[PDB]
């Protein structure tokens, strides 16, 4: 029996956050916005409560949870060996960055980290998330707000498709600013490793970390619509793809919109952050539009479109290179 409470993203009503904090203290799961995607969270120090996240998501046990913190003092309670990277953390936090550290053990139970010695920490640059964590008093473990394998929720309409009647409370702060999950950098090995591309762009990370490792699984083929996804890297095969796949809807850009039948304009190449903001919404609009096949234009493997292509490659049923 779900409550949806609208709050301002800048100065949220602290009475709405106290109610969410109370539900977290009772070991309940709630949904809250961040600058990236909506989160489905619980008390990171509550084993049983975090287990409910796994069940609500329909999620495998061996997939660990990102712990959300509000302060550098909380980092010190949960992680160790970060001291040589504090300059870097202080430069990107709060913000759309998740880092892997060696766990300080103590209170973040094994279920949160899938029995791993590492923990993924994020200090989100969203006043609602920051003020909820500070008021609750404990860090929040939160995957993206979606059924496991589905596109990450970027607004309350999507949360509701996935979770109406399953959680007591959804905080609504509207459309998430970025539409894409946080960059994930692992800092626990000889050289830093990019595990997930996001709003902290690869190009920026390569400027700071010349020796950054970007693994094959990041550049090659979660986030899946209900109808089969055809990704077209080579846009000269677009004329040919549309034919091989008759019952189609297209997702294209503003500049190529007037060149298709049933088409959803995800955004413009003039403003590529608009593409990243709306891509997940586009998969959800498209799967509803009652066509057999969803057909997506590829983008430049550069800037934020790098992260978009990363998401669409893992979504795709076929990639047309
Ligand atoms: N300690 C860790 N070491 C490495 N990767 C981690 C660690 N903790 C979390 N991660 C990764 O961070 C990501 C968090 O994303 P999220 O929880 O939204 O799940 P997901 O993989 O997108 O699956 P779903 O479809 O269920 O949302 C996962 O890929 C998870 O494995
Ligand atoms: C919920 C949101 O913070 C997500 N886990 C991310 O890392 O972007
Ligand atoms: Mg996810």
């Amino acid at each position: 029996s779900t409550r949806v409470l609208k709050v301002d993203p800048l100065f949220p009503d602290e009475k709405v956050l106290k109610e969410a904090a109370e539900l977290l203290r009772n070991g309940e799961v709630i949904i809250f916005p961040t600058e990236t995607v909506y989160g489905i969270g619980a008390d990171a120090y509550n084993e049983e409560a975090c287990k409910k996240i796994f069940k609500l998501k329909e999620r495998p046990a061996d997939n660990p949870l990102i712990v959300h913190i509000h302060s550098f003092k909380q980092l010190e309670e949960i992680a160790e060996g970060y001291e040589p990277h504090l300059d870097f953390l202080k430069k990107f936090w709060p913000g759309p960055l998740t880092v892997i550290f060696r766990k300080k053990s103590e209170k973040i139970p094994p279920v949160v980290t899938a029995d791993l010695p590492t923990v993924a920490v994020r200090m989100p640059a969203h006043p609602v998330a920051l003020k909820l964590i500070e008021l609750f008093g404990h860090p929040i473990a939160a995957p993206s707000a979606n059924i496991s394998g589905r596109p990450s929720a970027t607004n309350v309409k999507h949360v509701i498709e996935d979770f109406m009647g399953k959680v007591k409370l959804i905080i609504d702060a509207g459309d998430t600013p970025f539409g894409l999950e946080s960059t994930i950098v692992d800092l626990t090995k000889e050289k830093p490793v990019l595990l997930r591309p996001g709003p902290v762009e690869v190009e920026r990370l390569k400027e700071l970390f010349p020796e950054l490792v970007v693994p094959d699984f990041v550049r090659k083929g979660h986030y899946a619509p209900l109808k089969p996804l055809i990704l077209v890297e080579d846009l000269t095969k677009m004329e040919e793809v549309l034919k091989k796949y008759p019952d189609h809807v297209v997702i294209c850009v503003e500049e190529r919109k007037e060149l298709y039948d049933d088409r959803i304009v995800v955004g413009s190449l003039k403003n590529p952050y608009s593409i990243a903001q709306n891509i997940f919404s586009a998969l959800r609009e498209a799967e509803k539009m009652g066509k057999e096949y969803i057909i997506v234009e590829g983008f430049e493997e550069r800037g934020i479109l790098f992260a978009v292509m990363n998401r669409l490659r893992k979504a795709a049923t076929e990639i047309v290179r």
